[PDB]
């Protein structure tokens, strides 16, 4: 469609009761979100549904992992449909904790993201380097490999995101400053122009994962392929308001 | 002899959407149980919330996994805390699908068994040698292995019930017959006594998790030490009725 929308998804990780997130969902169904942006919010999986009925219809429900088969034996597990039927309409795949807390091989990830795809879920697949990379200057290499792997397994661009979360920016201010961010936002919108095709890289989405705080929200935000952000622990503060109202 | 409340429990597994399981939530309260016995049922995580809200309470809730901590940068995850919020009571932990086909160790399943039971939830442990291990006469290590890593980390055990999945029977090939689940309904009696306590091992239900229908629930609730079952399908459908009445 014309200039890419921006996206704003808030991860709220395992944190939180009915109490708190009651509470956050009064702030957010209250506070103004601009048309500019298109919000998401992760509950924790055991609150997709409280979510959906509480939260404005303006604000979409996120699910923080799902698997590859729609019914099965899989103890633990959730899937796209019951993602679906609970009203959450995206998932969050790949993200960091996933793959290196709890193994998730890319070759999993691929087969949740053609899954979710199929079920027509939107997916915000995550992809980001380690310290041991970024120091051995492979960034390159371990971002592109892994957007091969969620590549190939896109089969209609329009419903999924993509999300650069340079490991180490999880959970510290340390972040990728802006330029370090557009660095690799840039060369990734790029890969997918080499490789898929120019709508595709005009119209997708490459959204910011890394330490967003109310700070470094603008000066982020106003890199030219920087479009919106994943919002880890600030989403979870009200300072997540300010990051809803970022780039204007 | 004891007063040993019988257990069975249903594992609903990553299984159904609000339309069927609401269904099934109907039949099952329409049900009678027992004086003697305790129904527990184990809903997709998705629906912990939807479950416990339709069910009645004379059947209980419980979760079919959880994470070590209370709250925490664990995208994917719900913690014992999360469960009890939404009104449920038990944690299945330590379950097949995930040692075998999620990669849960022992030392972390363990750490959990001791949170959950920290925060006064309940845990459903399992436990079982694959096919391999049955043959290669090996049973006993994995199984006396596996529960000794639940039991130093069990304060109270009137919070736990151990379940035996004949795991080398399950897809297999294979088959136990009542006689042989049976033995290691001993053996594991027999570890609780020279290993923790006797006071323990009166006392600790110890559930089968193999295939228990309709028809086997008979000649499987008559063995000694088989306390209950950890159903799987069977558990989708009005065959648990007939299960949870086995010992009528």
């Amino acid at each position: 469609a014309p200039s890419r929308k921006f996206f704003v998804g808030g991860n709220w990780k395992m944190n939180g009761r009915k109490q708190s997130l009651g509470e956050l969902i009064g702030t957010l169904n209250a506070a103004k979100v601009p048309a500019d942006t298109e919000v998401v919010c992760a509950p924790p999986t055991a609150y997709i549904d409280f979510a959906r009925q509480k939260l404005d219809p303006k604000i979409a429900v996120a699910a923080q992992n799902c698997y590859k088969v729609t019914n099965g034996a899989f103890t633990g597990e959730i899937s796209p449909g019951m993602i679906k039927d609970c009203g959450a309409t995206w998932v969050v795949l790949g993200h960091s904790e996933r793959r290196h807390v709890f193994g998730e091989s890319d070759e999993l990830i691929g087969q949740k993201v053609a899954h979710a795809l199929a079920e027509g879920l939107g997916v915000i697949a995550c992809i980001g380097e380690k310290l041991d990379e970024r120091e051995a200057g492979i960034t390159e290499k371990v971002v592109f490999e892994q957007t091969k792997v969620i590549a190939d397994n896109v089969k209609d661009w329009s419903k999924v995101v993509l999300a650069y979360e340079p490991v180490w920016a999880i959970g510290t201010g340390k972040t990728a400053t802006p330029q370090q961010a557009q660095e690799v936002h840039e060369k990734l919108r790029g890969w997918l122009k080499s490789n898929v095709s120019d709508a595709v890289a005009q119209s997708t989405r490459i959204i910011y994962g890394g330490s967003v705080t109310g700070a470094t929200c603008k000066e982020l935000a106003s890199q030219p392929d920087v479009d919106g952000f994943l919002v880890g622990g600030a989403s979870l503060k009200p300072e997540f308001v300010d990051i809803i109202n970022a780039k204007q």
